Formats: structure tokens, sequence, C-alpha cells
DNA sequence: AGGCCGCTGCTGCTCAAGAGGGGTTCGCGGGACGGCATCGGCCAATTGGCCCGGTGTGTCGCACGATCTGG
């Protein structure tokens, strides 16, 4: 449909400062992504399944070691885990 | 011979080598002190699962059956 033959070929910006642009979350609730009191990590979880960044958010996120809220798909413990193995 | 009335020339301002003695800084270190920063547990708390148990109302999957247009 709607899908501007994947991009098309009409484009003057020609400069990308990084993979934050890139960030699908950015078209969505912050809050729904740091759930409070008991909350719920799987609607976020869905919204970044379908990110086209999401290997480097996880990678970002693990080096600098931000022990809250859910990146690459992933909450605190996943990620506490996979520091740990 | 002094005072004074003019002339007349001149000038000036402006537009284009050690040595000693003493208080002070800072500069390194140098470590001591106090403090805040980081890591096993941990249970019973809101949301959200995940269902029983009743019908109904309303979509969908298909049976009998009538009307109508085309073949
Ligand atoms: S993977 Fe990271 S960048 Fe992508 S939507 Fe999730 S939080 Fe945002």
């Amino acid at each position: 449909m709607t899908e501007l033959f994947q991009e098309l070929l009409v484009e003057d910006a020609d400069e990308e400062l990084g993979w934050q642009e890139r960030a699908l979350c950015a078209q969505t609730d912050p809050e729904s992504f740091f759930p409070e009191k008991g909350g719920s990590t799987r609607e976020a979880k869905k919204v970044c399944l379908a990110c086209e960044v999401r290997s480097e958010c996880l990678e970002y996120a693990l080096q600098n070691d931000e022990r809250f809220g859910i990146w690459g798909g992933l909450s605190e413990r996943e990620r506490r885990r996979l520091k740990k193995k």
C-alpha cells in the first residue's frame, strides 16, 4: 500500500546522528517502558520486538549498565543474568 | 629723555656583578580521617493472567427454499 517503494528514492537529508533516531519507542509512550508499582512488561516487549535497532539498544544499555526500565526487549533481571552469564 | 601711536617683521596654530640573609609560597607527598557507594537476600503487594459459571446479542458456517436475471 503506502510503502513509498521502501523509502523511495527521494531523500535530501543524507545525514544521520546515530541509532537513536531509528528508535521505535520514541513513537510511543515513554511511561509504559518503566512499569511502576507492580506493572507489566509484555506490551512494551512486543513494541521492542519490532524495533529495527534492538541489538544496538541492548548493546548500549549493557555497556552503560542501566538497572532500570526495559531495553532491547529485555527487563532488568534478564540483563542481569546475561551479564552474570 | 620717557611715554605713546602706529608700522613692520617674526613666530605660532590649524585645514588639507656578584654574594649573603630571611620570610613566604607552593608543591609534592603523605597519610589519616570520615564518609557514602556497592552487593547477597525477600516477601507479599498494585497491575495483569486465567479461568468457572450463567444466559443473551450478535457475527459466521453452513442447510432448505423463493425471486430474478441471464444463458
Ligand atoms: S529496543 Fe530499545 S530503542 Fe528499540 S523500541 Fe525497545 S527500548 Fe526503544
